[PDB]
Formats: structure tokens, sequence, C-alpha cells
């Protein structure tokens, strides 16, 4: 009998693929895979308490060191519970693979006329068909490893994303001659630098050489491409200012002399002025999503040509009514091509941008990231000022992950990073409850390594159960929780729209959160509270010194503003106006704005 | 200006549809609907802490008093987080409506070439297309109320189930003259009693009149059809024993003289013998799912003709290789038609079933529900004996909901219900974490009424956050938690297959659970523990007397058997026939219990 269980061959393939961690929850639909993986001993299975946390954890796991991880899901609700995590990986271009069990394959076909398959199964592939790069149900034992290899390759290639491989129970427990196993051979990798694209790189260099006020806009596509180490020499060779997307913040020292922050609808004031007064914008590896560019392309960088580099052709041309060069190219290949052209025998002389760099520094001097608008409201800790203080306690290898709300906004508008530190969240889908699973993924990727998790009283509830995973494995997760009596982001939304009482956003209107320090004690997690500045520095130093898990609640004003922010504003008449991207709220005086805008202010700004 | 916000017309429509509760979480995608509903003051919005809980709570809400509820979801993860609840409602035929927000309608169409819609939207209708009865994206303001009326009708029509109506943000906030609203008019209900179906009813009645050992197998389709009050008159007019499906347990007093329990793979020994020794089985409103009939139709009730009544034609014929009459008909219509023929002046003569009824009582005498197999092991309370004791503390209008695991299995194999009491769980999908949201739904359906929630250390974790919802609204939910060091059901699965060390199922193999009494205190919930019999009755009384939420941890053996159970037995391996439940009885006892004598498979075990 020269046959081997398919499950054992799948466990071998995971080792051959370099997959050292799987996150998931057991059930009859994957018990044979749990068994095979556990007995081989190469892949560590991390048991989570909700499958959603497994499909989120794999994402930050990959982002930490570039090793893919698997989510191991069972039949029925084991699979439906993972869908939110699949969508966030899809939205943020993060590679991962889901291996989902199912009922016996005699039930698993879409022509089955019954509402459900077998005892409790369904078509888990169809459900993620539009939010994943590839789905396949293995119905032949001999193709089980083929489809895993293909799923991993397709997750990683091009614009990365999640893939979904479903293996019915009976396929897992079947036995075959290992010699009959089929294997997937990846097609040849594409050559992006075609003559057409090469000519676009020449055009970009000519524009950079002539531009007086260039701005590079650098995004996480660069890191996904493996090109972040090229950015420092690129920027210094060009003498050009750069902005970083929120997802790209950790690619370049925030204090590098040519890096000027983050622009958008929650932009920094100085960054938005730099963007909006440029004469040439080169976006590389950034999606130019709505929160980065606002709501009207004709109001974006009105004095500028805009070029865009993206490996996804649909993303590269979505702004084609506005952009000039839409460059469909891997970001690393593009930067290397541009650097080579800078050293060409016939390279153009690069005109000085010294006057513009000086103007960029003047904007930052005029508009600090933490300014008068971030005063402690009624004496409460202002979250923006808290982020600035926290920033100074970062370790040299600090990793920071965030949930949504205050953690997302104050974090990305304030925090500074240097080489060796990392910053991660889920901005594509923007789901509450990401922060804790995100911390799990980082910690396991770094062999139980330290992670700072910036979280919120609302978002803490969605995946609250993962506190048990964190304690079970004694993970050194430093979990800050911003308490502000509920859903502060939505309080502002409904107040702006209706100017009435809160609905469904605070304790009086239907939403309350527990005392997380009392919950911490129940889970055996040390806990601290920062209610004022008195205890802040000493508490932060203690939190950072902890070697295991720790919770720190931070108390802020329940109505604190998030600003700067591009918000709707009333004209003197009373008409509502959505102002141009440079005119962030709370609004600066019109005479200051006039002087900050090369051509004077936009017509919309004149009457606000 | 005679125009009105679409969101305000939606809030009016909800009132006109009788929807008094919505469960959900706010976001930009549904902020206009939250505002309109709250300002109107008819529909109470219950804010949950995970959208999955909202889509589960609406199910038990409906099942309590028959009023549909809505789930109110926002863009993006607001919608994806609901899908598990949608599938459970689909699998268990429970009507509910999801109202989901989305991005501006200029982004929301499948031909959009980008991975995501607008800021963070996706095609929420496509994602539930195979696990819901109807999905529609409202792209015209004048159709928003039409699609809600249509969605409620299609949820309740025929075989009930969830519907999914997506309303983009800009549609909610638009303004239209109310007289431009279109309205949905439901077609006339179908008439199931064609001549062909009437002839089928006459065939059933003729088989019942002649059968010496009939068994009616009654399922939740009867309650969904509104026919449960016809069952006592039917049973007594026929003199026939009945079994109830797990979902149908609460439709008839468990101690009614003609009700003999629940058969299946986790059957009661007596119920399985009654089923397996009948000469005629009439299934009404029960799916005859795999956990009910086992793994081989040729081994099911081998001496019996089997007829099936189901409103879903695919369900009615799925066993057609084995059944005789497959009747596509509403369960109430069918029962009314059968009673009309029974009460007719020309009604046929019903042969006596008195001997069979006596044989059913003897089966129950020889094989009690809680038996010697359920002894307390190694100093731990046995969960089956605990359920029997807990049963004695039920209130007169008790409602019980369960999670999976011990709560599901010990509960459905032991607990008895009287008229007025209710029993609910999710059996079609069988998802862990259903218990707490299920309890939320019942409590709000009964104006913050009392509910007993039988739960588990593993299942508690999936929707642990709803403990905050319970305390916020001070819901009198009585939450029992069976502590058994992790995933006991899977411990048995993997031990049966591999006979080695546990993997991913207990503290040492990767899965641990918190101290729920310490967690209770952190949430300001009073907490008790039951470890032995001495404190049991006093603690159960205290739990039942509390006016607000309570937690009661019950400690059981971490490897306690679940039984009786149709298990695989090593002779080579054999899956025995449904009557031959494990732990196995002696072959001579089985021989005597089987009117035919035992099956070939059983003789060698
Ligand atoms: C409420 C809210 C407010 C926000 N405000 C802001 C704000 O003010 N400013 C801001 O900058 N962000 C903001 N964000 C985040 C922003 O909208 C995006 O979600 C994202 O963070 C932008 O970063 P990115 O383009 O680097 O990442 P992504 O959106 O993930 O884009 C990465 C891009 O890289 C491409 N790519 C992938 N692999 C490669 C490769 N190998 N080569 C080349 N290209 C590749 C992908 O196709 C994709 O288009 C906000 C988010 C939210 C939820
Ligand atoms: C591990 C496990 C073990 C189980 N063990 C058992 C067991 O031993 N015994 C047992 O009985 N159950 C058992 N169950 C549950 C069982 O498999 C089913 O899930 C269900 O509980 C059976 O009840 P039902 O047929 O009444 O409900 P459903 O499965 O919901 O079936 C209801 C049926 O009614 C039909 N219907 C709906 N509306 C109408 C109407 N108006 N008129 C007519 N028909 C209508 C529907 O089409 C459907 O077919 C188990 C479940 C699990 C997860
Ligand atoms: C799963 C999910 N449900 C709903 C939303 C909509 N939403 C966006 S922000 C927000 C409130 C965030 O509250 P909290 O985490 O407490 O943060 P805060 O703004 O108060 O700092 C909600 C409900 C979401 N993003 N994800
Ligand atoms: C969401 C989900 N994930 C996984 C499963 C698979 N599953 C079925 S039973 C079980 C263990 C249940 O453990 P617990 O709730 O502690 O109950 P016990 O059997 O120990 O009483 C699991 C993981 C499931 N049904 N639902
Ligand atoms: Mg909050
Ligand atoms: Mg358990």
């Amino acid at each position: 009998d020269n046959k081997v269980k398919v499950a054992e061959l799948v466990a071998e393939a995971l080792e051959n693929l370099g997959i050292q961690h799987a996150f998931g929850i057991i059930g009859a639909g994957n018990v044979h895979l749990f068994e095979a993986i556990a007995r081989r001993g190469y892949t560590e299975i991390v048991c989570v308490h909700h499958e959603q946390a497994a499909c989120m954890a794999v994402q930050t796991y990959y982002r930490t060191n570039g090793r893919i991880a698997a989510a191991l899901l069972t039949t029925g609700a084991g699979s439906t519970n993972g869908v939110t995590g699949v969508v966030s990986a899809w939205a943020d271009s993060i590679p991962c693979i889901v291996i989902a069990g199912n009922e016996n394959s005699k039930f698993t076909f879409p022509e089955n006329p019954l509402r459900m398959w077998g005892v409790q199964g369904y078509d888990s592939c169809q459900m993620v068909e539009r939010v994943s790069k590839y789905q396949m149900r293995v119905t032949k034992m001999e193709r089980a490893v083929y489809e895993l290899e293909k799923g991993v390759h397709l997750a990683l290639e091009g614009r990365p994303g999640p893939t979904w491989i479903e293996i019915p129970m009976d396929i897992q427990s079947g036995r075959i001659d290992p010699a009959t196993l089929e294997h997937y051979v990846a097609p040849p990798a594409p050559d992006y630098l075609t003559p057409a694209v090469a000519a676009q790189v020449d055009s970009v260099l000519a524009a950079l050489a002539k531009a007086e006020r260039p701005v590079l806009w650098l995004g996480n596509g660069i890191r996904l491409a493996g090109g972040e180490r090229l950015l420092k020499p690129l920027l210094e060779k060009l003498g050009s200012p750069a902005l970083v997307s929120w997802a790209g913040i950790d690619m370049l020292d925030s204090s590098h002399p040519l890096v000027f922050g983050r622009a958008g609808v929650y932009g920094q004031r100085a960054a938005n002025f730099i963007l909006q007064n440029s004469d040439y914008v080169l976006a590389i590896g950034t999606r130019l999503a709505i929160p980065q560019i606002g709501y009207d392309l004709n109001e974006l960088a009105r004095l500028a040509r805009i070029d865009v580099v993206d490996i996804d052709g649909d993303e590269a041309i979505k702004h084609a009514k506005r952009t000039q060069e839409n460059i469909v190219c891997d970001a690393r290949v593009f930067i290397e091509a541009l650097l080579a052209r800078l050293n060409a025998a016939d390279a153009p002389a690069i005109a000085s941008k010294a006057d513009w760099v000086a103007k960029c520094r003047a904007y930052e001097e005029q508009f600090p990231w933490v300014g008068a608008e971030h005063a402690d409201p009624e004496g409460f800790i202002n979250s923006y000022r808290f982020m600035e203080r926290l920033n100074g306690f970062f370790k040299d290898d600090q990793v920071v992950v965030t949930d949504m709300g205050t953690a997302l906004l104050s974090g990305h508008q304030v925090l500074r990073f240097k080489e060796g530190q990392r910053f991660m969240t889920s901005t594509g889908l923007g789901e509450m409850g990401y922060g804790l699973p995100a911390a799990l993924g980082v910690s396991f990727a770094n062999d139980r390594g330290e992670v700072m998790c910036l979280n919120c009283d609302g978002g803490m509830m969605m995946n609250l159960q993962e506190l048990q995973t964190m304690v079970h494995h004694n993970l050194p997760i430093k979990l800050f929780i911003f308490n502000n009596d509920g859903y502060l982001m939505i309080k502002h939304t409904q107040k702006s729209l209706f100017k009435s009482d809160y609905v469904g956003t605070d304790r009086k209107s239907g939403v309350s959160c527990p005392d997380f320090s009392r919950l911490a004690a129940a889970f055996d997690i040390p806990a601290y509270q920062i209610r004022g500045w008195d205890e802040c520095d000493a508490t932060l130093a203690k939190v950072q010194a902890h070697t295991g898990p720790v919770i720190c609640e931070v108390f802020m004003h329940p109505q604190q503003l998030f600003s700067p922010k591009l918000g709707v504003v009333s004209r003197a008449d009373g008409t509502l106006v959505s102002p141009p991207l440079e005119d962030l709220s709370p609004l600066i005086p019109r005479d200051v704005l006039e002087q900050a805008m090369i051509g004077g202010m936009h017509e919309k700004s004149k009457t606000l």
C-alpha cells in the first residue's frame, strides 16, 4: 500500500511553500488538515476565536516580513465568518490564501437544487467570487496540491490579493500514490518595461527635470513591489519633495528632509498646500483613492500635470480624465528604470527645485501637524497631542497597527516613523475590529514579537474575543484603547448632517462600551489608565517595558474634533459648499489662504 | 415644496409593514436611515456590537411571536459582517429582511471595473445571491418603498427566508413627492389543493386508516405555516404516535400521551426504535435532513411506507427513491384538508393503533432519555442529568435558546416543554455563537422578556461582545455556560478518527477560554458556578429569580461522552443502522427491540 492521505500531502506542500503559520478554527470540515499539519510540525496553527480574525491576521502577517500565511476554515459558518477579512485583503492588495473545508464532494456542486449542501455546507467559492483573485473547489484528489500552489502564486502575482481554495472533507481524507500528484508551473512573469512604457519613463524624467514644483506621491504598491529601499536615493537624486499615502507612511523616514507628510481629506494642512500648489505630481504605487484626492478631479493640483504608476491597469486609468501618463508597471521596475535613465548618457539636466523645497518647509513651519486647533478640550487629553507624546516612546523596531476611529485618524495625521519601524491598518475596507487581529498577525510573523495596537472603545468590541488568543500565547501586544463614549467619528457625521441629538453613537443614544481595565483584569492582562497628563509619561514608559500583553485606556473628550478635515461648509448666503482640497476645516482666515495659494484662492473659497 | 426624504418614507414603510424593531450598527452608509427611523419613533433600533448578531437576532425575534424584524447594515464590513446570520436564516427557513446601505449609486454597479465601489463598498447583493430568497439594489428613489414591501413579502412567502435590500446613500438622502412612490401588491396566495394534491391527501388518509404502526414526524414547517394548533386534534383523531424534529420540539407538549420524542443521529433510543419499527411514516413540515434520517435511505424505517409533505418542491422529492407520496403543499393547508376528510360524514374507519401505542410506551420504559449511560463521570456532573434537573426550574412561559455543543446536544436529547414554552436554535447552519444573539432577539420580541440561554465555553467567544448589549438594556437573559476545557464535540470527532492527542480543541492543544465569572463581574453581571449537586438547586433558583442578566458557569468532565449517538464502530469499520445507537446495547436486547429482528450490519458489532 504505497498511498498517502491527501491531507498529509497538503501539509507537506505548505512546508514546501514556506507557509509557517496558519490561522483558523477547527471543525469536521478541516479536522483532517488540522491533524496532518499538527503531526508534521512545520506550520504552526494559531487557533483564533472568530474566523474573521484569522482572515485579518494573515494580512499583517504577510506585511511584516513578506511571508504568506494561510487561513484554515471549516464548513458552513467557519467559511462565512471569514468573508470580512477576505474583503479587506482584496481592498488593500494583500496576498493570503484561505483553505476552506466543505461537505463531502457528492454534495458540492452548484446545480444542487437544495438550499444547502450536505449537512451545513454552501458554495463558499461563489460567495467570494467578486472579492478574491481566484477561487477553486478541489474535486480530484490528484489536484489538491496543484490548486494550493496555484492559489499561492495567484495571490502573490501582479496586484496581490486573497485566493480561496475549497477542499471537501472526502478529498482531504482520501489516499493516493504521491507520484500521481500534479503540480502547478507558474507562467513566465511579465515584462512590464515594454517600448511604450519605457517611453513613458522618459517622459516622466523630462517632466521631473523641467518641473519647478514637483511632488512625488508614494504608496504601498512600492513596498508590495519590494522597492522601498530605492526611495531615498531617488528623492535625493531628483531633489524633489515627496508625500506618502497613509498606507505608505513607513516607507521613508518621516523626518527625511524631502518628505513632507500626507495629503487628502484628512490631510495635513502643509501637505495639502504642497500638493495643491505643485506644477507636477508623480504618483507611484498609490491608489489615489477618494480620501486622498477628494471629490473633484478638476480641483486637484490645478497647476499641475499628474502622472500615475500602478501595476493594475484599471487603477492606473481610473482618473484618466485628469491624468497624463497612465503607467501600467510594477513600482520597483519603474523606479529602477527611472534611476537608470537618470544615469543615461543623454539624461536631461535637472533644474533646481531649491525655491520650492524652501516653500515646502515654510508651509510646515506655518502649519504644524499638531497645532492650536488640537488644544486639550475642556482639559481632556487631545488625541493628536497624545499621539505626539506617544511617538517619542517608540522602540527602534516599533511596529504599530491601528483600528479605525481616533486611532486611525489621529495616528496617521501625527505619527512619525524612521527606518526599522512599521505602520499598518486596513484602509481599503476600513473595518472596525481590525486592530487586534492585525496585532496577532504581526506578533506571530516576528516569532511572538512586540506590537503596539492603537484601538478604540467601539472597534475593540468587534473582535473582543481575541483578547483570549493574546493572553493564551502571552503575546507582547501593547493595546491602547481610546475611550470617548462611543462612536466619535459618526457623532461628527450625524451632527454635520442633522444638527440634532446623537442617534446610535453614544451611551444615551444606544451604544455603550465596557470598562476595559476591568475586562483586562478578568483576562489576567495588566492594565493602566491615562486620564490626564500627570501620569502619562510614567505610564507610557511602563507599558513599553512590559514583556507580555498589556492594556492602556486613554480618556479623551467625548466630542473632540477630528481635524484638519475636508468638510462641508456654509457660504455667507447659507448655501452648503464642499470646498477644494486645500481648504481644510476648521477654515483658516481667507487672507492667509490667499497668500498660501500661488494663483490666489479658488472661487469656492472666497465666500466661505 | 411637497417633497420628503426617501429615508423618512422608508421609516413610514417600516411602520406600515409592522416592523417594530431593527437591529444593526450605524455608519455613513445608513446614517440617514438611522436618523429617520429614530425620529419617527415607531421602530426601536437595537444597536449591537457586531452585525452578525443583528442578522441572527432577527431570526429568533420572528420565531417568538411571528413579527418580522429588520437588520440595518452599513457599507462595507457593515454588510460582510452580516452574512453568517443570513445563511443561518436561509438554512432554517426563517423570514427576515436586511436593509443594507452602500456608497453613492454612481459607483454601485457590477460593471464597475475596480476592486471596490466608491470608498469602501462592494456588491452586497451578489455576495448573498445563493443564500437568500431575493436581493435588490434600489437605484430609483421612487422604488425604495416598493422593494421593501416586496422584500418582506418574499421573505414570508412560500418557504420563508431572508431577503436583502441594498439602498445606496444618495438614494436615502434624496427627496421626492410621496405620491410618486410605487407600491408592491402581493399576488394571491397559491391554491395547493388541486385535484392531484387532493388525491394525494386521500391516499395519505387511507394509509393512516389501515396502518397498524404509524408515526407522524412533525417539523417546524408546521409552526411556520401557522398550523401548530391543529396538531392535538389531528393526533387524537388518528390515535397515532408522533415524533417531533429538533426544530419542532416546542410544537406539542413533550408529555402528550402520543408524543414520543425525537429521532435521528442524536436521537433518543426510544424514538429511534419507534421510527425504525413503524409501518407508515407521515412527515409534515420536516426537512428529513441527514441528522434526522442517517446516511442510507434503504435503512430508514425498513418496514414502512414513507410520505412527505413540504412546501418546497425540491425538499419534498429529494428522497423520492424511497418515499411514496411526495406532497408539495403548505403544512397548515394540508393538515386542514386531512382534518376535513377525517370529520366528514363519509370518513373512512380508522383501525386501532392501541397495541402500537402500548409498544411505544414500553420502548420509553425500557430506554429512558436520561439513563445509565449518563452517570456522573469521575466526580463531575453529567450534562444530561444537569439538563434534567434544570428542566424542573422552567417558568410557565419559559423560552430557551441554545448555542451548539453540549447545550445543543444535551438540551435537545433531554429537555421537555409544555404548551406556552419555546425552544430555538440554529440547526440548519449550526454556527457557534448563535446563542447570545438568539437571546437578544427573543427578549426584544417579548418587550425585554426573559430568556434562558444554554451556551458553551467555545461558542460564547464568537459573539462575546453582545454581553455589553445585554447589560446596556438590562435584559433578563439567564446565561448558562458549559465549561469543558474547549471544544468537546471536536475532541470526540478527532479521537474517533485518530485515537491520538487532541489538536486545536483544548488548552494544551491551542484553544482556551476565559473565566466567565470574572468576565461577568467586569461587565457588572452577577455570576454563579455549579460544580456539584449540593449547590445546584439553590443556584438554579437564584438564577431564575434574577430580574436582570445572569451568568451561571456549569463545570462538566472535559472528555464527557455525548450519547446516545449513531457512531462508527470497529467490527473493519461499520456505520450501523439508525436504531443501533452508541454505546451499543447487547445484541440480544436489540434483537428483541426490533419487530423484524436486527439488521445484518448489527449482528457483528
Ligand atoms: C476615513 C479615511 C480617511 C483617509 N484619509 C486619508 C488621507 O487624508 N490621506 C491618505 O493618503 N490616505 C487616507 N486614507 C487612506 C486612503 O484612502 C487609502 O485607503 C490608502 O491608505 C492609500 O494608500 P496607498 O495608495 O498607499 O494604498 P492602496 O490603497 O492599497 O493602494 C496601493 C496601490 O498599489 C498598487 N500596487 C500593488 N502592488 C503593486 C506593485 N507591485 N507595483 C505597483 N503598484 C502596485 C495597487 O494596485 C493599488 O492601487 C483614508 C482612509 C480612510 C478610511
Ligand atoms: C449535530 C446536529 C445533530 C442533530 N441531530 C438531530 C437529531 O438527532 N434529530 C433531529 O430531529 N434533528 C437533529 N438535528 C437538527 C436537524 O438536522 C435539522 O437541522 C432540523 O432541526 C430538523 O427540524 P425541521 O425539519 O423541523 O426543520 P427544518 O430543517 O428547518 O425544516 C423545515 C422544513 O419545513 C418546510 N417548510 C417551511 N415552511 C413550510 C410551510 N409553510 N409548509 C410546509 N412546509 C414548510 C421547509 O421547506 C423545510 O424543508 C441535528 C442538528 C445538528 C447540527
Ligand atoms: C464593521 C463595521 N461596522 C460599522 C462601521 C461604520 N463605522 C465607521 S467609524 C464607526 C465608529 C467608530 O467608533 P470607535 O471605534 O469607538 O472610534 P472613534 O471614532 O470613537 O474613535 C463606525 C460604526 C465600520 N467601519 N465597520
Ligand atoms: C463559526 C463556527 N466555527 C466552527 C465550527 C465547528 N464546530 C462545531 S462544534 C465546535 C466546538 C464547539 O465547542 P463548544 O462551543 O465549547 O462546545 P462543546 O462541544 O465543548 O460543548 C466547533 C469548533 C462551527 N460550528 N461554527
Ligand atoms: Mg469611540
Ligand atoms: Mg466546550
